[PDB]
């Protein structure tokens, strides 16, 4: 088998896209943040508490004949931004782009933190990192991914992200004719259930490249590209007026400012991202500073290729016996 759906940017900026899955019976549509490091599928439902809903879809178990309590079981997950969601979990069908998985653990929210609430254009989260995240207990459940895997044409699924527009996420098969040239696939380690690797170095705009190892994650989850405090510091010298600013909360640049590409290495191949894929546009309506889409990972404790990176590549993420990441420019 194998499943195709787009991916669509929630606002103006790419600060998150959102893909359509189906769930339960008839079908429930609900527009999810496919997470590539994180491992729960939760969902706003009708469990909600209701002060915390705020333009979302909801699940409603009870209107689906093939949802079933899954009896006892719990979850509650924390993100690296500081938002929060908790509740209680069914089994259910839950296809995406024509693929489906019968007996899915989907997540439903009790609370949900205000991030979430104040985010009209994403009904949960689909969780996309391996399974040893997952955090419902007593009895850890398993991704879409890893419930398909086995059903798939091959074990893999893609992400080709859009920069200011639609794009796809593929299970199953690779699409050869999304992307240009060849492939290159370099080693993961899921020791802490990411898809974590290592990048080979990077150059800021026409510079030349710096051979340097760099371990990150591969997160479709997170929106910016966080790196080293030595390699985000030597891109912004690269901008007239660029600072990192406590105020803010990173890096800042005059808003009148061209910005540089930035290129990251993967093996012997590189991934150019284009300078406007940096741009975040104003820190607040109006203002002439705008916040930078490469921040330090400072303080994270991990590297994070998050959507500014991973929009400028074809990635396929393979769930074969040993994982492996692959980058193709596009």
């Amino acid at each position: 088998s194998t499943g195709s759906a787009t991916t669509t940017p929630i606002d103006s900026l790419d600060d998150a896209y959102i893909t359509p899955v189906q769930i339960g019976t008839p079908a429930q549509t609900l527009n999810l943040d496919f997470d590539t490091g994180s491992s729960d599928l939760w969902v706003f439902s009708s469990e909600t508490t209701a002060s915390e809903v705020d333009g979302q879809t909801i699940y409603t178990p009870s209107k689906s004949t093939t949802a079933k309590l899954l009896s006892g079981a719990t979850w509650s997950i924390s993100y690296g931004d500081g938002s929060s969601s908790s509740g209680d979990v069914y089994t259910d069908t839950v296809s995406v782009g024509g693929l489906t998985v019968t007996g899915q653990a989907v997540e439903s929210a009790k609370k949900v933190s205000s991030s979430f609430t104040e985010d009209s254009t994403i009904d949960g989260l689909l969780g996309l990192a391996f399974s040893t995240l997952n955090t419902v207990s007593p009895t850890q459940q398993k991704t879409f991914f890893d419930n398909a895997k086995a059903s798939l044409d091959s074990p893999v699924f893609t992400a080709d992200l859009g920069y200011h527009a639609p794009g796809t996420y593929n299970f199953g098969f690779i699409d050869t004719t999304a992307y240009t040239g060849s492939i290159t696939y370099t080693a993961v380690s899921t020791k802490q259930g990411f898809w974590e690797w290592t990048s080979t170095g990077y150059a800021v705009g026409s510079g030349t490249f710096k051979s340097t190892s760099i371990d990150g994650i591969a997160d479709t989850g997170t929106t910016l590209l966080y790196l080293p405090a030595t390699v985000v510091s030597a891109y912004w010298a690269q901008v007239s007026g660029a600072k990192s600013s406590s105020s803010v909360g990173g890096y800042v640049f005059p808003c009148s400012a061209t910005l540089p590409s930035f290129t990251f290495g993967v093996g012997s191949a590189r991934i150019v991202i284009p300078g406007d894929y940096i741009d975040f546009g104003p820190i607040s309506t109006g203002s002439s500073s705008c916040f930078g889409g490469i921040q330090s990972s400072a303080g994270i404790g991990i590297n994070i290729f998050g959507d500014v990176a991973l929009k400028a590549a074809f990635v396929v993420f393979n769930g074969a016996t040993t994982p492996t990441l692959g980058f193709a420019s596009k």
